[PDB]
């Protein structure tokens, strides 16, 4: 199934994110008949997750979407989304300035992430259809 990972760092904020919400809405409205894929995101301020990796392996700098992608050997077919880490100061100070539903900004700040990060359009062939109405049904589905 369309498996996707919501991981917020506050537990009292302005605006909570939720998964079953997130998910549900952005995640649910993809896969409402077939769903099959994993997308690992973690929402947290800028200094965890930076410290996060760099305590790890020592990642880039105070970045503004940083993701772990998957072991990337040649092609590899297969559904998946690999690992995010993203804050939430800035997208949802994005989000809530642009005026919009906070919704449509996660579902989208997530794929932007997850692409412009690794890109997880691989081989054309098959993770292609899958992929592109993938991020079509979550991003176009909707239309935000």
């Amino acid at each position: 199934s369309v498996l996707v990972d919501l991981q917020i760092a506050t537990e009292n904020i302005e605006g909570l994110p939720t998964e079953e919400q997130i998910v549900q809405w952005a995640t649910g409205a993809v896969q409402p008949e077939g769903n099959e894929v994993e997308m690992t995101v973690r929402i947290v301020d800028e200094a965890e997750s930076h410290e996060l990796n760099l305590t790890y392996r020592g990642k880039d700098r105070p970045t503004n979407v940083l993701s772990f992608p998957f072991e990337c050997p040649d092609e590899v077919e297969l559904p998946l989304l690999g690992d995010l880490v993203i804050c939430r100061q800035v997208v949802e100070r994005e989000a809530s300035e642009q005026e919009k539903p906070l919704m449509a900004h996660w579902a989208h700040m997530v794929v932007h992430g997850s692409l412009h990060l690794l890109g997880y359009d691989h081989i054309e062939d098959d993770e292609a259809e899958e992929m592109e109405s993938l991020e079509t049904q979550i991003m176009q589905g909707l239309g935000f």
